[PDB]
RNA sequence: UUUUUU
């Protein structure tokens, strides 16, 4: 017995369903340390970033830089860039840079370059942001002439300079999306951990194009999304370095599907009675349609922002109007956020935001039969807590 | 299409 509800659910399962051909692929240049030096990771890492911000050096190279300041942490690099030569889709080299002499300038190598190309970078380390002062990345200008006298200060500096990075992962969007004062916000509460100087700032308009830099480069991107696989899937006994990536992650993740999850908290999550209704159901069957496709998508799931594909769009709000409108506007109601920048679409239906507020100004009706099943409450309690919510 | 706080 095919029920019509039922074969309209059945009708909408078929399509919910989410190799790939080889295209042109442009070379990523990229380094890779030996040494056990101090000094030599040192200079490696203000190398990388000297690059990384550079005036005029092409794309592909920066990309590399950044590879480079995010991979100059470990240890034994040789088998953190083997994977990051896993990755099939793009194309990198190993440049072993065989470490540098005693004079900043010279890329001491053996292998696969040349002594003209000898002259590009550190003709690029010349490559200096104009509108940058002292024309140096970080803002205190005594502090790279520095002694790293043993390994710890210089990875702990290592790490400042790779977390300012993390911190601005998020909010990865093209447009300048200003985050610089949640990036302070965490950078302030980093500080309150401590692992991060305050000696050791960016240029924050240098970070910015970092940041630019980052969302304009397809496979940066994918590596963060690995490394960010390897940071959730390790547990806490571990090094600093995941630890600060694990930590920084839940901010990075559950991106530009902001709707849909205050639908989540607010429109369903509380159960109110107005959730039952003539029709609102519809788009509630769409909405656990959308679940079973996060669940059954899952493992790049809390990702799809970063990852780019475009079945987040399955993600629409715009079909979800009506209940979209509702769980917003008793959310602009009964919570105090959102209220600072204009997040509404045209798309929107009056009626049911209206009755989000007047639903939302009288809390006397948030009963549940939960609570009520739990603690056998009486209609005496029923109406005095009403008189609480009178208020 | 994207636009908080943690």
């Amino acid at each position: 017995m095919s029920s019509v509800f039922d074969e309209y659910e059945q009708l909408l399962a078929a399509q919910t369903r989410p190799e790939k051909g080889s295209t042109l692929k442009v070379e990523v240049p990229v380094f890779t340390l030996n040494s056990d030096d101090p000094e030599d990771r040192w200079n490696f890492a203000v190398f990388c970033l000297r690059i990384a911000v550079s005036e005029d050096a092409n794309k592909p190279l920066r990309q590399g830089a950044l590879i480079s300041l995010l991979c100059s942490h470990s240890q034994v690099m040789r088998n953190h860039v083997a994977l990051a030569g896993k990755q099939n889709e793009a194309t990198l080299a190993v440049l072993e840079i065989d470490g540098f002499t005693n004079g900043v300038p010279q890329f001491n190598n053996r292998s696969g370059v040349s002594e003209e190309r000898a002259q590009r970078f550190m003709m690029i380390a010349g490559s200096l942001p104009r509108a940058c002062s002292n024309g140096t990345p970080f803002v205190t200008a005594g502090v790279e002439d520095d002694a790293p006298e043993d390994i710890t200060d210089t990875l702990e500096r290592i790490l400042s300079i790779q977390a300012q990075v993390w911190v601005t992962v998020a909010k990865a969007m093209t447009a300048y999306e200003t985050a610089d004062e949640s990036e302070t916000r965490r950078i302030n509460k980093y500080m309150q951990q401590g692992r991060v100087q305050k000696k050791y700032i960016l240029h924050p308009v240098c970070r910015s194009a970092i940041q630019l830099t980052i969302r304009q480069s397809l496979a940066v991107r994918i590596f963060l999304v690995s490394e960010l696989k390897r940071g959730r899937n390790t547990a806490g006994g571990t090094s600093t370095y995941y630890n600060l990536v694990g930590d920084v992650d839940s901010y990075i993740r559950n991106t530009g599907l902001t709707a849909f999850f205050l639908t989540l908290k607010y429109g369903i999550n509380t159960k109110t009675s107005a959730l039952a209704l003539s029709s609102l159901s519809g788009d509630i069957q769409k909405m656990k349609q959308l679940m079973r496709l996060y669940r059954m998508k899952g493992d790049n799931a809390p990702y799809m922002t970063l990852l780019g594909d475009s079945d987040q769009m399955s993600f629409a709000p715009a079909e979800y109007a009506q209940l979209y409108s509702f769980a917003m506007g008793m959310a602009s109601v009964l919570d105090k956020g959102t209220g600072k920048y204009q997040f509404a679409r045209d798309f929107m239906s009056t009626s049911f935001w209206r009755l989000g507020v007047e639903y939302a100004q009288a809390q006397g009706s948030s009963i549940n039969e939960d609570m009520a099943a739990e603690l056998k409450l009486t209609p005496a309690a029923r109406r005095g807590l009403a008189a609480a919510a009178q208020r």
